[PDB]
């Protein structure tokens, strides 16, 4: 609960101030793709025009973050947008992927 909890705070803290981002867990807080994009932007505002993103376009948002992370950060696309954009996405999946982001931005 410690590693998960610190991971959650980390995400919360990194995305302080992002509109339409509200991280309260590792499931539904990520299902619209905003949080993922906020994480990226925070580290590489050059890759995303966050202001253009709307919570409504889950697919787009998720593909966006996933494709950019893969393409520009070499972070493997472990998740699938369609799988993530459901009502109750798989927590473990998300956490695993979110961890790869944590390491990446934390190291380097």
């Amino acid at each position: 609960k410690s590693a998960k909890d610190a991971l959650l705070l980390w995400c919360q803290m990194k995305t302080a101030g992002y509109p339409n981002v509200n991280i309260h867990n590792f499931t539904t807080s990520w299902r619209d793709g905003m949080a993922f994009n906020a994480l990226i932007h925070k580290h590489r505002p050059d890759l995303i025009d966050f202001d253009k993103l709307k919570k409504s376009n889950a697919h787009y948002n998720l593909q966006n973050a996933f494709n950019l992370a893969e393409q520009h950060l070499g972070l493997t696309k472990l998740l699938d947008p369609e799988d993530i954009s459901v009502d109750h996405p798989d927590e473990k999946s998300i956490i695993t992927y979110v961890v790869t982001y944590y390491h990446y931005f934390s190291k380097m």
